[PDB]
C-alpha cells in the first residue's frame, strides 16, 4: 500500500510495472520540482539505501523513452528531468496505420465520475486510448 | 475441460488431473478464492493434493498469465480467471489499490465514438484515478 504519486498514474496509464525501486523513484521525481540524477538518486537513497545510482539512472532513462519525463540541459550541462506533457484529450488509435485521431466526450466523462461515485470516490484522473480499424 | 484447463492447452502447458483439479477448483468457484480456500476444495476432491502443489500450480498459472492474484479488498491475495478482455481499473490513489470494473455503459459510448471517426473498435485501456469520499 502507497500513495500513488503523479509520476506513477503516468507510469499506470503506460501499463508499466510498478516494483518497490520504479514506486521510489516516481515519488521521489513527483516530489522535487528539475532534478539531475544525482538528487534523484540521494532522495531515493534517502527511502531505500540499497537503490543504485545505476537502477535510478536507468529508470529516469526508460521513462523518458516512454514519454513520461522530458530531460533537458538547463545550461549547467547536467541532464534534468520534469513530468512530460500530457493530452487532455484521449485518442483512437487507428492501430493499422499507428495514427492518432484525438477526441472529447464529456459524455464519456460524465460516466466516468459517475462510476468514480458508485465505487465511493472522487475521479481526480482518467486516461482512455480506443483501439480501431478503420471501417 | 474447464476454462482454465482451455487457457492451459492454449500455452502449451503440461496437464495433469492434480493439475487439472485445481484449475476445475478455480473455474468452478463462485467467489474469488485464495490459495487455502483453492487447497481445501481441491483436497476434497483428491486427497492426495499437496499444499505444495496447489501453490506451484497457481503461481505457475500466475507466471503463464493464467491466474490473475488480486487484492479485492480485504488486503489478501485472490485467484481470478484473467478475463476474456481486459478489466477496466479504478486505482483508489491513496493506497494504489486496483478496483476491476466492467461498464457496458461506457463500452457502448467507446464503440459510438469508434464509429463516428470511421472506426471499428477492436480495444481500449481505461483507467481512473480516485480518492475515497
Amino acid at each position: 500500500g502507497h500513495m500513488v504519486s503523479r509520476i506513477e498514474q503516468r507510469c499506470i496509464d503506460k501499463g508499466m510495472k510498478m516494483t518497490d525501486q520504479r514506486r521510489v523513484i516516481a515519488q521521489v521525481l513527483s516530489d522535487s520540482a528539475h532534478p539531475d540524477v544525482e538528487e534523484v538518486y540521494r532522495r531515493a537513497t534517502a527511502k531505500d539505501p540499497r537503490i543504485s545510482i545505476a537502477t535510478v539512472y536507468r529508470t529516469v532513462r526508460l521513462f523518458e523513452e516512454e514519454s513520461i519525463l522530458e530531460r533537458h540541459d538547463f545550461g549547467d550541462g547536467r541532464a534534468r528531468y520534469e513530468e512530460a506533457p500530457s493530452e487532455h484529450h484521449d485518442h483512437l488509435i487507428d492501430v493499422n496505420s499507428a495514427r492518432v485521431i484525438e477526441f472529447t466526450s464529456p459524455e464519456i466523462e460524465a460516466l466516468q465520475r459517475e462510476i468514480a461515485r458508485k465505487h465511493g470516490f472522487r475521479l481526480v484522473g482518467h486516461r482512455l486510448e480506443l483501439y480501431g480499424v478503420p471501417l
